[PDB]
RNA sequence: UACUCCGCGCCCCGGAGGACUGAGGGGGAGACGGGUUCCGCGGCGCCUGCAUCUGGCCGCGGGUGACUCGGGCCUAAGCGGC
């Protein structure tokens, strides 16, 4: 049927109060969960892309936001992609289909 | 110093990313010692102080070619015989 939703997590917010040095892991682990949150459910498959873009700078720095697309897919999986976008002002929420 | 995503499973294999040993090497080869541990196919009962579909583990078959390389010859420090 098409439902898709568009989001932003703040990635420098979600490692804070852990060690650098597991940064990105850490930011993969709560990219999963926060999805689980936002599309009601519990398998949730990662693009390979937006493993690149979180490991792009290396193990501790990590890019600060993050902008996901979200589609579901009674055996229901939600598929995660990266967008690339130019800036995040102004950017919030979107549900189409 | 260290793993992650997807196929597929933190540990096997593949692709992509991120790192390390840093030419007195966690590289490539020999002497001594070991003695089949080497290779292919299959497997997880034992072991692989977690797991295992992995393995120097278990089963079945294979594998080392010299006129020119080394030993066999010479003599050293020595040893034996007379
Ligand atoms: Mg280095
Ligand atoms: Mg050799
Ligand atoms: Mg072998
Ligand atoms: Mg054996
Ligand atoms: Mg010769
Ligand atoms: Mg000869
Ligand atoms: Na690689």
């Amino acid at each position: 049927m098409g439902i898709v939703y568009e989001h932003t997590i703040r990635l420098n917010k979600a490692v804070r109060g852990k060690p650098s040095k597991k940064a990105a892991p850490i930011a993969i682990r709560a990219i999963r969960a926060q999805v689980e949150k936002l599309a009601k459910v519990e398998d949730v498959r990662l693009d390979p892309s937006v493993n690149v873009f979180v490991w792009s700078r290396g193990i501790r720095h990590v890019p600060r936001r993050i902008r996901l697309e979200v589609r579901l897919e009674e055996h229901k999986f939600a598929y995660v992609i990266n967008k690339d976008v130019e800036n995040f002002k102004h950017l919030t929420t979107e549900k189409k289909g």
